[PDB]
């Protein structure tokens, strides 16, 4: 289970974060051992559609080739803290698994600027017992983490050396599909 109440960035700029552009995961930290594969790749687009906060997700397993997309409408708990009911979709937005109660993740933006972010997520999916996941994001694919986000990791009392890099994995990202999904 998840154990952290992540604190959102003071003065979080929602319009800047939810601007329709893509965020690449470059490093991640799962608090529960063996909760995720050690080699993995993910990206998301966050935006607004008709005034609703939306996220489109992309997961790619560089070994198995398992690939999946999701779309969510986000509900606001407080500035920078959201609850998201996801539907699994193909890259075109065609629904493969409908929204269902108990299938949701929380999402907290702990730090963000024009190029980088640190987020916490807690995934709830059916009978899965998942744990806390932190991710360092960048606007640029596979970019090395800058001093601002690394300092934010420290300020959150996390050790960045413990994070697992995704930058060296053979991963491709369909950024065009992610952006287009924001309306799905
Ligand atoms: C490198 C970072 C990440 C890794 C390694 C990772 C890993 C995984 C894995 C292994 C699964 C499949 C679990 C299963 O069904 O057995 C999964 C599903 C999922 N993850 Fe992530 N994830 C990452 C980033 C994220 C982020 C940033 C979010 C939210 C913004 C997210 C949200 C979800 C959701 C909603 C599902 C279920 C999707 C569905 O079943 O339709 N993940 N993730
Ligand atoms: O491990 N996906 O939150």
């Amino acid at each position: 289970a998840c154990t952290k109440n992540a604190i959102a960035q003071t003065g979080f700029n929602k319009d800047k974060y939810f601007n329709g552009d893509v965020w690449y995961v470059t490093d991640y930290l799962d608090l529960e051992p063996d909760d995720v594969p050690k080699r993995y790749c993910a990206a998301l687009a966050a935006g607004t559609a008709s005034g609703k906060l939306k996220e489109a997700l992309y997961h790619y397993d560089p070994k198995t080739q398992d690939t999946f997309y999701d779309v969510s409408e986000l509900q606001v708990e407080s500035l920078g803290k959201y609850t998201a009911n996801f539907k699994k979709v193909d890259k075109n937005g065609n629904v493969k698994v409908a929204v269902t109660a108990g299938n949701y993740y929380t999402f907290t933006v702990m730090y963000a600027d024009d190029s980088s972010a640190l987020i916490h997520t807690c995934l709830h999916k059916g009978n899965k017992d998942r744990g806390d996941l932190y991710a360092v994001l960048n606007r640029n694919k596979d970019a090395a983490a800058g001093d601002k986000v690394k300092s934010a990791v420290s300020a959150a009392t996390l050790e960045f050396s413990k994070f697992i890099s995704t930058k060296e994995n053979n991963c491709a990202y369909d950024n065009d599909s992610l952006k287009s999904l924001l309306t799905k």
